[PDB]
């Protein structure tokens, strides 16, 4: 929404999010870069996006070259707090439900997996990775790269799940390691978030 | 240089970083890292067909061809960081009278001119580098030119100058979210006799 705010999270990033974060990455993560999107969206939307939820800002937004840097800290808000959602210390174990609809679509869960590392490591410079419902194909899931600030709401994408993949989101543990980053990821996936945007996302 | 790919000789000792801007570190994960990455998989790509071509062929050839976007990546970002190592030395390079008065006639004042770029780098979106180039379409004047993950000056027809790597990996190291910091910082470490040889050739 607007006036937007850096939201709460599940868990004390003052911890970090073990095994796979530090409190210094989360530190960094959630602080400086997180509170930067949200401080510079509220300077940029001042009190012209009042009412209107964060999803509602990016599509008005999107594609619009007079409010480029809107749409660039609207989409990184909104892309930041459904990474911030998607872990959690020691992760959650996927639910019955999404565990089949991942399995039905990628075959297992370990080749979507594999097929999602991949999408990461060739997502050439800063972006996310995620999985999403096309509701434009019968609510299927699929594995979509994003550029930037890139978000697959404007695309009509629902997400379910996102990995960020800009430097910034592992370096501090992980260094130039971007595969090992999303090997280790898995880990800390609170797999109950994705499958309750993923009920949602199919009514 | 040309193909097959090195990483090229450095002015410096990696291993003693770059002082008093690099750590060891920062140094040893940029060039060792993501540099050498970068020349084993232009060397992958670009196979037999381009061997003995010049990096700068490679990357015009196949600069806007949507089949080569992986050669065109690798080629133009091992360019990009040959050109960035030779821009840094311990302690810098003091800048000559030849060079200060194009900077000068141009910007206002070297102090001038250094503000506009680090605006430039700061405001320069997601991954990317800034560069300082001769339009040579433009009576030889300098420009500061911006360009996104892999882009080069090199396909706008410009002559590069001096450029400074703003991807994540840069910095992230010695000063984590703070590009600011690293971009007023950079200025003591750079080699200004290699750029004012590269102006002079530029014309
Ligand atoms: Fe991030
Ligand atoms: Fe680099």
């Amino acid at each position: 929404h607007a006036p937007a705010e850096l939201p709460k999270l599940g868990f004390n990033w003052k911890d970090g999010c073990a095994p796979v974060f530090s409190p210094r990455q989360m530190e960094l993560h959630y602080t400086k870069h997180h509170k930067a999107y949200v401080d510079k969206l509220n300077a940029l939307a001042g009190t012209t996006y009042d009412g209107k939820s964060i999803e509602e800002i990016i599509l008005a937004v999107a594609n619009d070259a007079e409010k480029k840097g809107l749409f660039n800290q609207a989409a990184q808000h909104f892309n930041h707090t459904f990474y911030f959602r998607c872990i959690t210390p020691n992760g959650k174990a996927m639910p019955k439900s999404l565990e089949s609809a991942v399995t039905a679509q990628f075959g297992s869960v370990e080749q979507f997996k594999d097929a999602f590392v991949q999408a990461g490591v060739n997502n050439f410079g800063s972006g996310w990775t995620w999985l999403c419902v096309d509701p434009s194909n019968k609510n299927q899931l699929v594995i979509d790269n994003t550029s930037n600030a890139g978000c697959p709401l404007t695309k009509g994408l629902r997400p379910v799940l996102a990995v960020d993949v800009w430097e910034h989101a592992y370096y501090k543990d992980f260094e130039n390691r971007r595969p090992d980053y999303l090997k280790e990821i898995w880990s800390v996936i609170d797999w109950e978030f994705v499958a309750k945007m993923h009920a949602q996302a199919i009514k």
